[PDB]
């Protein structure tokens, strides 16, 4: 609403993981998900430090990440690494598997200047991770820490990050999902973390068992909304297995929601991802009285179809849908959202947060 | 022919394969649909388990275990005999030091005998370094692990009984799928030294050396009934293939898992049609002259359709008296080229067979001369 960026935030750009073994982690995400082999940076094309791989599918970019043998790159320093990321860590990444498991490490915003989103940044409060550095004079990176170690990564362009082969041959699955919607992260305290992130960043707020504010930058494009506990807990039980703060789930927008359910729900026994439990058919029976006029009879029967959630806000309306836990700790997830209204361009799409983001159906599933 | 039959214990077949993922729930889900096996067995949060995620894939009489450590501060209170797992041989910190070692690797070799207990006393009593003493599950199974090479370990799995581990809920109907792959062929392990390795392990054991190589010295270990095989290799200096493994993998761990098949052309195009989709991608085809010379070698046992379908599919092929060799290896299962897997159908050399000669037609050491080293 007031429209106070401290810098240039374009919209997000990639999401990358932590893992211990990156191929096994993509191949299924690539499979669960119906995303394209884009980039690649491992052993194979030269890369001695991590075996990072790059799936996109739309605007959407996840990058899953494991590092090597330390053995293999003893012989390097900083400036003469052969990572194609500067600010990887071998220690760093092993205690953040060996503690959080698998999850969200990074969380990625294109900006115009990435330097300038830093010293910006650093300059009103941030915890600085690793400096900006120039990778090839074509891309600048930087990363401030989120939250707990969650960083928030800047990029600046003058298809990817240099150091990557493009995967164009025969060695492109595409089911709806096109970017990423928000990305929601628990941290114990909601106090300090609005104070700390929104202190640096300047986005504003947009508008049982839990207390959430979301984040929005300039256009509402960005949106990072953080939850905290209420004391049983569902949040508390993320914090317990997550072994401290960090990503809950990643909202994945879908331009088609009916879809892409049915090329991921008939494919969660081979391999894809789980969801959770549909709702009775009363919770579809008293749906086609409060959004009776967005959705007609026979899309909302399509709804159950699939268990579909849907909630309604000022001048919107969103489909969502929840998978169960990516890893194996009851800890990160992926939501699935599609938006309806609220498109208002001057010469096309929509707006940002068009329905909420869901709170709407805290009620509703308990009747 | 040349067998002993000079076994220190009663051991019937081989079992399950135990992988310490870092995180069995997409590992597992990639070999489900990558190799095509079925989930039949879980122990984890959903059935009461909070010292690790294990999930269970079997197709035929093939196991593989999937097994992940949780927080260790989810079993803060807990003590020795008070213990969650299903498995009491696991330990956090073994099993966080060998992913952060050896990465992606198998963790365990089970063997299912007559007697744990007494293939536990007899090993360990012979030069053996034990792993784990046995562990009576449910008053049902008994577990004994002892060191093998580097930090793989030999389990041994017995049954007072003439379906899994105790504690592993069953999946109730996971999809059955089931691309052809039936059981455990043989298990390869990398060694600097194979002198040493085979003094040591059938030292413990009993088992004799099987008789029915550019880059490495190979020395197959086979059982009583034959049908346990495990071979061993050696790199030869003058880079080595296994020299390649003992720098990435740092030390001594399972090379290959070869996986018998009622047909190689049938579990080869499910798993090359999903090498691009989470599947395995696969080495890359021998030249068409390869084809060329094998209609005239082994045309008499394989058809012009099937010698034909092995050169779709790029199948190496080798042949020994009494049976023939189909043989094919995927690309490294994990991040580094150190696991991967191999896909074996025999042929001839039968018998009764109710309900095949134990590693009849050689191992593929024909094609280390025909294809390439
Ligand atoms: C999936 C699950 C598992 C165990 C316990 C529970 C409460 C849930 N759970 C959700 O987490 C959930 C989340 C949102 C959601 O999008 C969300 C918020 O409502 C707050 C703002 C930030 C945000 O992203 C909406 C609906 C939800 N519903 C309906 C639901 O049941
Ligand atoms: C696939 C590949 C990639 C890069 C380097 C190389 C040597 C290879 N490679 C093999 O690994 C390979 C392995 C076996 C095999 O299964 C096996 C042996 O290694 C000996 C001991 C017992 C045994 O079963 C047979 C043939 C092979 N051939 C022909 C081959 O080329
Ligand atoms: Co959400
Ligand atoms: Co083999």
């Amino acid at each position: 609403n007031p429209k106070s960026d401290k810098f240039k935030v374009k919209r997000f750009h990639h999401i990358e993981f932590w893992c211990g073994d990156a191929t096994n982690v993509a191949r299924r995400f690539s499979w669960g998900l119906g995303m394209r082999f884009s980039a690649k940076s491992d052993l194979s094309t030269g890369n001695m430090v991590h075996a990072s791989y790059l799936l996109t599918s739309g605007d959407l970019r996840f990058l899953f990440t494991a590092p090597y043998s330390p053995s293999l790159s003893a012989g390097e320093i900083k400036p003469t690494t052969t990572a194609s990321i500067p600010s990887f860590d071998h220690g760093s990444c092993r205690s953040f598997f060996s503690s959080h498991g698998l999850g969200v490490r990074a969380v990625a915003i294109e900006v115009e200047d990435a330097e300038s989103a830093f010293s910006i940044s650093v300059a009103n409060g941030a915890i600085p991770s690793s400096p900006p550095i120039v990778l090839n004079e074509a891309v600048t990176i930087a990363e401030v820490k989120l939250y707990g170690d969650v960083v928030l990564r800047y990029v600046s362009y003058k298809e990817f990050l240099p150091g990557f082969e493009r995967v164009e041959d025969a060695s492109p699955l595409d089911y709806g999902i096109r970017r990423l919607d928000h990305a929601v992260g628990n941290v114990p305290e909601l106090g300090p973390a609005l104070t700390y992130v929104a202190g640096f960043t300047g986005f504003h707020q947009f508008a049982s068992g839990l207390n959430s504010a979301v984040l929005a930058s300039n256009d509402e494009m960005v949106l990072l909304p953080i939850n905290e506990p209420v004391h049983k807990s569902q949040i508390q039980t993320y914090l317990e297995h997550n072994e401290g703060a960090g990503l809950q789930h990643l909202a994945l927008m879908s331009e088609d929601i009916f879809r892409t359910l049915r090329e991921m729900r008939k494919r969660s026994s081979i391999g894809g991802f789980d969801f959770m439990p549909s709702p009775p058919p009363t919770y579809y029976q008293n749906l086609k009285k409060r959004v009776g006029d967005v959705l007609s009879d026979d899309q909302i029967k399509e709804c159950e179809e699939l268990g579909i959630l849907v909630d309604r806000d000022d001048q919107g309306t969103l489909l969502q849908i929840f998978t169960k836990p990516l890893g194996d700790r009851p800890t990160i997830f992926i939501e699935i959202i599609q938006r309806v209204g609220c498109m208002m361009k001057d010469e096309a799409y929509q707006s940002g947060g068009c329905g909420g983001f869901g709170k709407g159906n805290f009620s509703e599933l308990f009747k």
